[PDB]
């Protein structure tokens, strides 16, 4: 599952990456829990409506400056375990032969 601070992993584009959870939404209370205590959306804060109705997380991606932080939901958000770990390779390397394969073909 996922918890405060906790690991997860998350697609970012056609790929998935390591993150942090720094907040956890709830849809039903319209009020997030954070890590330094529920409370709402602040003024300058918000979640896409196209995700709001569901459970966000609020994540850092790991090496990544914190200006692309942001809220995901349970549609780019995923377990940090070993299934997923290994869909995030097979992702990797998918695009790796992809790469390897018009690389070639272009000319």
């Amino acid at each position: 599952e996922f918890a405060l601070g906790g690991r997860c992993l998350a697609f970012h584009g056609p790929l998935m990456y390591e993150a942090k959870i720094l907040k956890i939404w709830d849809p039903s209370s319209k009020m997030y829990t954070s890590i330094p205590k529920p409370q709402k959306l602040g003024e300058d804060e918000s979640i896409p409506e196209e995700i709001i109705n569901g459970k966000c997380f609020f994540i850092h991606y790991q090496g990544w400056k914190s200006s692309w932080d942001e809220w995901v939901g349970y549609d780019r958000i995923r377990a940090y375990n070993e299934e997923n770990i290994a869909m995030k390779k097979r992702l990797a390397n998918e695009a790796k032969e992809a790469k390897k394969s018009l690389l070639e073909h272009h000319h």
